[PDB]
Order: C-alpha cells, then sequence, then structure tokens
C-alpha cells in the first residue's frame, strides 16, 4: 500500500551500504511523518576504493544518477500521489542533484543534461535535501552555509535548476570539497549543523 510521504537517501562515498550520513535527515522525516517510508539509493557510493566495489567516481556518480532517478521514476509510477523527499549525503547529494536538476556532471563525464526523473517524478518531489554536495556553487536560490565559493564539481555560473524551489543544499566555507575551504572535517558534520533546517524545510513543503 502506497504511504503518503516516502523517502529516498544517498549515501556519501565508501559508507556502508543504507543511508550513510544521509540517514540524520532520512530519520528525521520519518519520526515527523508517523507511517512514512523510506529506502536507500543503493549506488555504488565509490571513488576507485576496493571496499564500495571499485568503481570510479565518475562511474559511481553515473551509475547513482541512474540508479536515483530509476528507484523514483518506478515508485512514482507505483505510487502516484506519494509525496517524495530526497536526502543525498556529499557524493550523494552530487547524484540526486543532476538526477532532479539536470545539467549534467561534466567533470565527471556524464553529458547527458536531460533532468533524469520523470515529468510526474519531478512534480512529486516536494523537498530536496542535499548536503555537502560538490556541485554546490555559491549563489545559488536554494543553497545555505557559509560557501561563498564552490565545490569540486561546481554547477557554472548562470546555472539555474527548475526545481529549485523544492531544494535545499548545505555547505560551508571550511569544507574542501563542497566548497574550496582546507577542513575536510566540515564535510562530516552537516547532520548535525543544519539537520534541523532541513526538516524545517521538508515539513513546510509537506505540510
Amino acid at each position: 500500500s502506497c504511504p503518503a510521504i516516502h523517502v529516498f537517501g544517498a549515501r556519501e562515498t565508501t559508507a556502508s551500504p543504507g543511508y550513510g550520513s544521509s540517514s540524520t535527515v532520512v530519520n528525521g522525516v520519518l519520526s515527523a511523518y508517523p507511517g512514512s517510508t523510506a529506502e536507500a539509493i543503493n549506488y555504488p557510493a565509490c571513488g576507485g576504493q576496493s571496499s564500495c566495489g571499485g568503481a570510479s567516481y565518475s562511474s559511481s556518480v553515473a551509475q547513482g544518477i541512474a540508479a536515483v532517478a530509476s528507484a523514483v521514476n518506478s515508485f512514482n509510477s507505483q505510487c502516484p500521489s506519494t509525496k517524495i523527499v530526497l536526502v543525498g549525503y556529499s557524493q550523494g547529494g552530487e547524484i540526486m542533484d543532476v538526477a532532479l536538476c539536470g545539467g549534467g556532471d561534466p567533470n565527471q563525464g556524464y553529458t547527458n543534461t536531460a533532468v533524469q526523473l520523470s515529468s510526474s517524478a519531478v512534480n512529486m518531489v516536494k523537498a530536496a535535501i542535499f548536503m555537502g554536495d560538490p556541485m554546490f556553487r555559491a549563489g545559488l536560490s536554494y543553497e545555505v552555509g557559509t560557501c561563498a565559493a564552490g565545490g569540486f564539481d561546481q554547477r557554472p555560473a548562470g546555472f539555474s535548476c527548475p526545481s529549485a524551489a523544492k531544494i535545499k543544499s548545505y555547505c560551508d566555507a571550511s569544507d574542501p570539497y563542497c566548497c574550496n575551504g582546507s577542513n575536510a572535517a566540515t564535510h562530516q558534520g552537516y547532520g548535525s549543523e543544519y539537520g534541523s533546517q532541513a526538516l524545517a524545510f521538508v515539513k513546510s513543503k509537506l505540510g
């Protein structure tokens, strides 16, 4: 039976199968909405390490974009009136960003610039939370955080996401991968830092 709300979570590179650091927000949504359900996007979440199956970051990202699209598109067709929440942490944010906003991922060789979610799926995505997304580029309307630069896969100047209004994407200045800072620890802390903001946004969008 379809739930009223369903969440998809995508983990960061090398995280064990499941949600990884997307868990904070996924769990926040599930606890805010009893009866809601969640699934993890089971993409490689790899950067060449054997532990995660050896796929390069480029291959991992490409497979992740397709995995997000397939999972979300198929679930939407199964459950067309279910509101969808996306949560992606670091590489998991990147794959959701491409899938939802399109634009490709040129540094990763992901050449197709189309939105990968179906029209119906885009409409039922009501909130998408990205944390530590390497495609962060300061100046987009859907971004939050102290990062005034951008990450190693940053969107170009002048980018727009058709689904901007559905997104919050978080990144701080000191992060060396979504921003151009120097302290990797910042990259790991967005659940605690921004989880309440993210949940507030989700609740505002879901009702």
